[PDB]
């Protein structure tokens, strides 16, 4: 079921090396959006704040 | 660094039905581009144009579960 | 906060054959465990105990691509 | 494009505490070999030999996080 338990929405470019992308299946009703820190850490963004929808528009431009 | 950029050939045809996830990779030092990685339902993967603007789309419908 | 693992949850019974990947981060700053996320076939993840032994025998019978 | 393996080039040694993750990609669809790829704590990736027994020690000493 879903990986992600709590999702924050409050983070900066910086300090995301790459995001993943997973859609909705049977085991999870609900979009996850896992981003991979400069550090090795991973955490939940929450894939409907408009925020986060920005900043992967950004990311995905090279800015 | 041995592993460098994965995607210098990418594509814009993909059917966002045969996606199951994406990755981006943000412009990083040891690979100074943007690379977008589907990964397809039967397991294969591969590399998006992540300017063109079809590819923009699909990755915008995706997050929002559309 | 500063203790921000992502692996909250554990699991130590997964069949080596719905894996496709494992990831193994190593403790940090942010995170005082080790933690593994296995990537399944169907593109779920989930995150396995690092420290039982079917785990540490399944790290092993991926590596060798048994 | 599609990605298959990704690592043309493999190596049996890296030290350990350069080591921030490990990703073990098990035989798949695109990829009919074992790949282990460590993200170094400066970002770089590094192809690792699976057969190579220091890897597989590596491995194991990272999962029991000593």
């Amino acid at each position: 079921r879903c990986l992600c338990i709590k999702t924050t929405s409050g983070i900066h470019p910086k300090n995301i090396q790459s995001l993943e992308v997973i859609g909705k299946g049977t085991h999870c009703n609900q979009v996850e959006v896992i981003a991979t820190l400069k550090d090795g850490r991973k955490i939940c963004l929450d894939p409907d704040a408009p925020r986060i929808k920005k900043i992967v528009q950004k990311k995905l431009a090279g800015d």
